[PDB]
């Protein structure tokens, strides 16, 4: 089954800076800032469409891993589309999560878009609590990386 949403916020980050720390050192920064994350490692491609990341986490002393691959990359129009799939960690429930990300500039800081499509297996509908675990990672990831840039 396929379950899609949208949403926009903002950021006072400007979009060239959030988009670098967000998108460009994102692999580097995240498992710094966020406890559960020990590392984003390349295991195809070189940056650009196609590139496959395996994402380490560790959870009640268990270590397991998703793959996130990039659908599309455009640093100009502050661009980033991306699929969670697969592993050891993902959740039971889904097929993969496609994310649509872009930012433009809203009062000297960033409006970020959002389109986010749940893949679920079969025909399931996608549980509150799956939906509720995706956004709060999601969210998690991208507003501990811009809390970062507002303390430097
Ligand atoms: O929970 S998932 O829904 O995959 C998820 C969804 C959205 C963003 C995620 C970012 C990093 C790690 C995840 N999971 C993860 C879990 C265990 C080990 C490694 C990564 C993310
Ligand atoms: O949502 S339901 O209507 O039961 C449902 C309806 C139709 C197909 C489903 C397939 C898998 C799981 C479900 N439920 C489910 C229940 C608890 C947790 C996660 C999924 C399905
Ligand atoms: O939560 S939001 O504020 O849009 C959000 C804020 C900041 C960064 C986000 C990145 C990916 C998806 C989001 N939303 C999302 C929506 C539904 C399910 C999962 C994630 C992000
Ligand atoms: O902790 S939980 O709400 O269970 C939680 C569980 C799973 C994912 C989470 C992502 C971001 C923030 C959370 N809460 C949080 C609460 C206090 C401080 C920092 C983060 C998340
Ligand atoms: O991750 S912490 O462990 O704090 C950390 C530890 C050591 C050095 C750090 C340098 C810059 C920002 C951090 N964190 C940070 C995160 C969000 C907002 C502001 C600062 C640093």
């Amino acid at each position: 089954g396929v379950h899609t949403f949208e949403e926009e916020s903002t950021s006072p980050v400007p979009p060239a800076k959030l988009f670098k720390a967000t998108v460009v050192d994102g692999d580097e920064l995240t498992p710094k800032l966020i406890p559960a994350i020990q590392s984003i490692e390349i295991v195809e491609g070189n940056g650009g469409p196609g590139t496959v990341k395996k994402v380490t986490a560790v959870e009640d002393g268990k270590t397991s891993y998703v793959l996130h691959k990039i659908d599309a990359i455009d640093e100009a129009t502050y661009t980033y589309d991306y699929t969670i799939s697969g592993g050891t960690g993902f959740q039971e429930i889904l097929e993969k999560v496609s994310f649509k990300t872009k930012l433009e500039a809203a009062d000297g800081g960033s409006k970020i878009k959002v389109s986010v499509t749940f893949h679920t297996k079969g025909d399931a509908p996608l549980p509150d609590e799956v939906h509720q675990d995706v956004k709060q990672k999601s969210q998690g990831i991208f507003k501990a990386i811009e809390g970062y840039v507002l303390s430097n």
